[PDB]
């Protein structure tokens, strides 16, 4: 009987995290070890490695390493399901362990805005009594060209599986009007028509629309700590207003919007507490 090794990955009960929450440094990876056909009284070596999907295995691209020894006992035996005996037989012996992957949030994100999902996987291997002669925090370092009695090495593994999840921000739009004066005007007031680009700058995402005097509009899916930058058609205002037109930009909540140029604002999305969910004002501020 060979003796087998299986993994379960969670981050706080669930096989997802807010790799976006800017109140943690770390995540932690509980690693939940299933060791198969082991020996009560031996003491092995278990070392487990996290990995983004597409670079699983590849040495050198581990996102979190950890290694120790463990001493199998009655203790830890568990109960073995349908699938463990399918796949080692009917009498397979169950044992069950733990250990912990942390990985930094900044080797995640780059110190970059997430754009998207990133699918992580654990790789687990387990060495006999004898065949390694070093065990650290990190790696199992072997007796001459010894070799794991089992691995679970699989990057399609759903139960070894976590996901990396970003949330996102918003930039809410609202256009207001001052100064309005029918004489000058070449429409209707509430039929005033202006004229807005947002980008998102990191996104690359582009969002041209338009807001009557009182109207607003939402860009959504904004990656947390993009910048926005918005773009008022100005003279297509003066000409509909007969005004010249001085635009005002404000924000919500404490959000700061810096304006150099004349219908033109950036303002950041996503920036202790950040404000996902920004809401800026354009003031139209006509005169003659």
């Amino acid at each position: 009987k060979k003796p087998g090794v299986g993994t379960y990955a969670t981050v706080d009960k669930l096989k997802a995290f807010d790799v976006t929450d800017g109140k943690k440094d770390a995540f932690t990876i509980k690693d939940t070890v299933r060791l198969y056909n082991v020996e009560e009284g031996k003491t092995y070596a278990i070392a487990g490695q996290l990995y983004e999907q597409s670079v699983a295995g590849d040495e050198g691209s581990a996102l979190a390493k950890a290694a120790t020894t463990v001493k199998v006992t009655a203790s830890m035996a568990k109960p073995a399901t349908e699938v463990e005996k399918t796949k080692y037989g009917e009498d397979v012996k169950v044992y069950e362990t733990e250990m912990d992957l942390t990985v930094k949030r900044e080797d995640l994100t780059k110190n970059q805005v997430v754009k998207d999902d990133i699918a992580l996987v654990v790789y687990e291997q387990l060495w006999a009594e004898g065949t390694y002669e070093k065990v650290n925090d990190t790696e199992v370092t072997p007796k001459g060209k010894s070799e794991p009695v089992a691995k679970h090495n699989d990057p399609q593994s759903s139960s070894q599986s976590i996901t990396a999840e970003p949330q996102f921000g918003s930039l809410k739009l609202t256009k207001t009007v001052t100064g309005w004066e029918d004489a000058f005007a070449k429409v209707a007031r509430p039929e005033a028509s202006y004229k807005f680009t947002v980008k998102c700058v990191q996104k690359g995402s582009v969002d041209e629309f338009t807001l009557k005097e009182g109207e607003e509009k939402t860009v959504e899916g904004i990656p947390l700590g993009d910048t926005c930058t918005i773009s008022e058609d100005v003279q297509g205002a003066v000409n509909q207003a007969g005004l010249k037109d001085t635009v005002k930009f404000t924000a919500v909540n404490g959000v700061t919007v810096d304006s150099q140029v004349n219908g033109e604002a950036v303002v950041k999305i996503g920036g202790s507490d950040t404000v996902a969910n920004v809401e800026v004002t354009a003031e139209n501020s006509f005169s003659y």
